[PDB]
């Protein structure tokens, strides 16, 4: 005789469940998933047999199957996953997600939001989940996996974050310092242009993050140098999975400074030539938001035993990326970015991701996709993505998208920028935990 272990449950950090089995009979045990796609890219799905088909339900099956006993053995039951999602956080986030994705006409939208102090995976979310409680072959049509961390992109002007922190960690510039930065240079053999033309700007440092100068980064990023410069590319995670604990993580991918061509140091400041995940792009950001110190996301909070023990998930080891005085000066330079001005002189380029009477601070980014048929850039094809910090002056969340090639703004108005999604997932943390509310940033001088 078989005495068979029973499922163990998946619930949020707040015990809020996602995935649950009920006993049912032709003996049949049927999974429940009472949110239907609710973070159903990380939770997953279950097979005919009652085992994980694919998500968490999967990689973590031997955890939440347990061991069939028999009769003496005694039947090991499914421990139970508490998660560091929090439920309504994901459920907004997924919801906006959707929308962003349908206003903007991208190909896919993604979004990731981390507590700031300890890099917990607190909302990860895609367009067109999949549903678990239906069979998921006729969902052809739906995402099944879960491309925030599967899924590469070259992140283009978000990577500007390393130029910046290595620059003021290195004592080689601070926000304040006037350049002189013309509107296109040669450098490593190739032409670097400013996504607008001009002559010579006499952008502050600040400007040159919060313009987002490609000829401002480069030639900060000349006074930092090749080997400080992938040092710190290493330092911020990049090019190495997190480790948060979710099947199919991809370790985008860094060229490692020995295989670098003439171009490589031309090309990586600004984003163009290596790819990351939206969670590594996120978790670049915690670092700043953490003063300094990046802590790799983690997505499994702990694990409930059968007799209702818990044991929480060890936590990850802490990676000093720059000073807390470093990352105090990097998340107040990129409060320019979403500064506004009538005046046009000392606007950043996403003054819609702001959040009037809240210290907002991030980043945008563009970057090029490959053309498949010349293994060439794309003249008007994008990764558009912006990551930010809520708020610069007390870091408690940290917010990554990505929107595959937009037509339009995140929220249908003309343009191509994340930005807006950013304001809106933003702003409604800060309200919803009831956050509590100096001059303006110079970004341009005489
Ligand atoms: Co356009
Ligand atoms: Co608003
Ligand atoms: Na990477």
């Amino acid at each position: 005789d078989v005495q068979p272990a029973a499922r163990g449950s998946i619930v949020d950090r707040n015990n809020d469940r996602l995935a649950f089995t009920i006993e049912a009979r032709a003996r049949q045990d049927l999974r429940q998933y009472p949110g239907g796609s609710l973070a159903a890219n990380v939770v997953g799905g279950i097979d005919w047999d009652g085992h994980g088909l694919l998500g968490l339900e999967d990689s973590l099956d031997a955890v939440l199957a347990g061991t069939d006993g028999s009769v003496r053995h005694k039947a090991v039951h499914g421990s139970t996953v508490v998660l560091t999602l929090d439920n309504d956080i994901q459920f907004y986030v997924q919801q906006q997600v959707q929308q962003a994705k349908n206003l903007s006409g991208a190909h896919n939208v993604s979004a990731v939001v981390l507590d700031a102090k300890t890099g917990e995976v607190l909302a990860m979310a895609n367009d067109n989940t999949f549903d678990p409680s239906q069979d998921i072959g006729r969902q052809g049509d739906k995402q099944l996996g879960n491309p925030a961390v599967s899924s590469p992109f070259e992140p283009g002007s978000v990577n500007k974050i390393v130029a910046a922190s290595a620059v003021i960690e290195h004592g080689l510039s601070s926000p304040d310092e006037v350049l002189q930065v013309p509107g296109s240079i040669q450098m490593g053999g190739v032409t670097v242009h400013d996504a607008w033309e001009h002559g010579v700007m006499p952008y502050t440092t600040t400007g040159v993050f919060g313009k987002s100068s490609n000829v401002g980064t480069l030639m900060l990023s000349q006074r930092v140098g090749p080997e400080r410069y992938y040092d710190m590319l290493r330092k911020f995670g990049l090019g190495q999975r997190t480790g948060v604990g979710l099947p199919g993580e991809s370790a985008g991918l860094v060229p490692p400074i020995d295989q670098w061509s003439g171009s490589t140091f031309a090309n990586l400041p600004i984003g163009q030539g290596l790819s990351m995940t939206l969670l590594q792009m996120t978790g670049m950001y915690q670092a700043i938001a953490n003063d300094g110190v990046r802590v790799p996301p983690r997505i499994i909070k702990a694990t409930v035993a059968p007799d209702g023990s818990r044991t929480e998930e060890p936590r990850p080891d802490d990676i000093r990326v720059v000073s807390a005085q470093t990352a105090q000066t990097v998340r107040q330079m990129l409060r320019a970015v979403v500064q506004r001005d009538p005046m046009g002189y000392q606007q950043g380029t996403g003054p819609t991701a702001g959040v009037p009477g809240y210290q907002m601070a991030g980043k945008t980014g563009t970057a090029q996709q490959i053309n498949p048929g010349c293994g060439c850039y794309f003249d008007d094809v994008y990764w558009i993505t912006f990551a930010g910090i809520a708020t610069a002056d007390n870091p408690r969340y940290v917010i990554g998208i990505m929107l595959d090639n937009p037509a339009r703004n995140s929220d249908g108005a003309p343009g191509h920028s994340a930005a807006p999604l950013f304001h809106n997932i933003a702003g409604w943390l800060m309200q919803r935990e009831n956050v509590p509310l100096g001059p303006p940033l110079v970004l341009q001088a005489t």
